[PDB]
């Protein structure tokens, strides 16, 4: 159960307050290495649940800050707007001490910009809108300590390979990288080769 | 992580420290948490590198001592070679002082190994050929195995023990925990994982 893991009381409170008590098989498998700062690839069948495998480690690794205009120390990339909002919602709830900002197309071009300018600790973004702000200097990725690629195989199918690589290339290689994907197409193995540091593959095979 | 960082009995931690075993290799670090909690796993790392503690410490921690004379082993480790059976037995013996480990291997001493098995054992570390000999004789009884380990599955397939391994695993109850270590997963080994393991997690540190 989550209380078993070594997580700050605020985080356990947040989880407890929300009913989340038992990690899914992929979460239980991935949490230990992720919490310890190591790079990993988490692979499991879609529809089981794995968001806590990267959100808890972001919650735990990052001390809070109130510095206006601060750059984000965590970046989560998702292939769709609806997943960016679901993930930003989860992360916001388990990291109550962090300012989480969702970046995604179709709306809020001005509002999301303003949010990022005021300050952010973690960004959950679709690659389109994110790359826009990257090019404008609005999204600054130079302080990223944890980068997460959520559903790498979908980002490939949606044709975001170029945006994803540009975004990762803008983060410091001192970062921890986590990659989650039901399948591992050649593109994702390459991302692994090029952007990760001796990653452990963790695969719930059946 | 160091070994001290894991939830292990004090006697086991003392054993480790006294031998200057402090630092799990990458596969040990990645696999210990699942193994300790009793889950099935496949550990993949390049052949021969250190991984013995990834299954030795789970066996040491899981099994309580017993005095019963003639008792059947609660853990089985299979290895492709005699030299690997011997290495692993000594290692397991070292970190599981509360258990009686018996090494079972060909090329020598049919009677000595047999008599050791009849006196009783908690863990057997075996090569598949010799082990099947004893299984069929009724000397090696696998009906109480809680942890079964295949150490270097891809080499067992290479050495021609495909059938012997399947026969040994079949003689153990499905309620067991099963740990499979191999640098590569040929078709036979995947088939093994599919049909002999329960919801296994594959852990691959080859990178
Ligand atoms: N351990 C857990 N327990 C309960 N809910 C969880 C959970 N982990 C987790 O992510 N969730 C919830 O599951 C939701 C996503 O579920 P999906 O779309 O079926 O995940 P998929 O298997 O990746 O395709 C998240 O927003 C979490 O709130
Ligand atoms: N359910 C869905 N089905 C199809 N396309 C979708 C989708 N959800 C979703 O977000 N998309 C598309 O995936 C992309 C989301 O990334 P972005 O950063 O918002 O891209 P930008 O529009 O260039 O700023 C958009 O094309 C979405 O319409
Ligand atoms: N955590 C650990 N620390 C020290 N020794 C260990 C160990 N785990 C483990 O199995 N051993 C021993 O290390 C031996 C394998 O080490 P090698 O041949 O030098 O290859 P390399 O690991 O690539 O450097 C095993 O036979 C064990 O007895
Ligand atoms: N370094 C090595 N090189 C080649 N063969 C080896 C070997 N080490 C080793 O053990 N073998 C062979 O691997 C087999 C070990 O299994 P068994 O249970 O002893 O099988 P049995 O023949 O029924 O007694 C034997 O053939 C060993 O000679």
């Amino acid at each position: 159960e989550f209380k078993d893991f070594p997580l700050k009381p605020e985080i356990l409170e947040a989880l407890h307050g929300r009913g989340l008590t038992t990690p899914t098989p992929i979460e239980a498998a991935a949490l230990p290495l992720a919490l310890e700062g190591k790079d990993l690839i988490g692979q499991a069948r879609t529809g089981t649940g794995k968001t806590l495998a990267f959100a808890l480690p972001i919650a735990e690794r990052l001390a809070p800050s109130q510095e206006r205009g601060r750059k984000p120390r965590a970046l989560v990339l998702t292939p769709t707007r609806e997943l960016a909002l679901q993930v930003a919602s989860e992360l916001t709830a388990v990291a109550p001490h962090l300012k989480v900002v969702a970046v995604y197309g179709g709306t809020g071009y001005g509002k999301q910009k303003e949010a990022l300018l005021r300050g952010a600790d973690a960004v959950v973004a679709t690659p389109g809108r994110a790359l826009d702000y990257l090019r404008q200097g609005v999204l600054d990725l130079s302080r990223v300590e944890v980068a997460v690629l959520d559903e790498a195989d979908e980002m490939l199918s949606m044709g975001f390979e170029e945006e994803v690589e540009a975004l990762l290339s803008a983060t410091p290689p001192s970062r921890q990288t986590l990659l989650f994907s039901a399948t591992l197409p050649s593109w994702a193995k390459r991302l692994a080769e090029r952007y990760m540091k001796n990653p452990v593959l963790i695969n719930v095979i059946k």
